[PDB]
């Protein structure tokens, strides 16, 4: 699992990945990530990849 | 423009497209689809593609 303040690449709207900030962690094996442009998603663990 | 009833490929959350009918048409230039498993997304005209 991937933890707060790391950055992961999450899926949006358009059907790309973008960078997005883990900023929790739910123990529903969901996150909440932000992506740069402060726009908050909530996503399952096995829709978000390591960003490198 | 693709109208109530029709099928348009959109994206979901493993960021990969699927069937989904046209449920309304909406002034701003969303949609409501329809995933063939009954899941209901608004999305916008620009993120869905032709299904053919």
């Amino acid at each position: 699992e991937f933890q707060i303040n790391e950055q992961v690449l999450a899926c949006w709207s358009d059907c790309r990945f973008y960078p997005a900030k883990v900023t929790a962690v739910n123990k529903d094996g969901t996150y909440t990530v932000k992506f740069y442009d402060g726009v908050v998603q909530t996503v399952k663990h096995i829709h978000v990849k390591a960003f490198s």
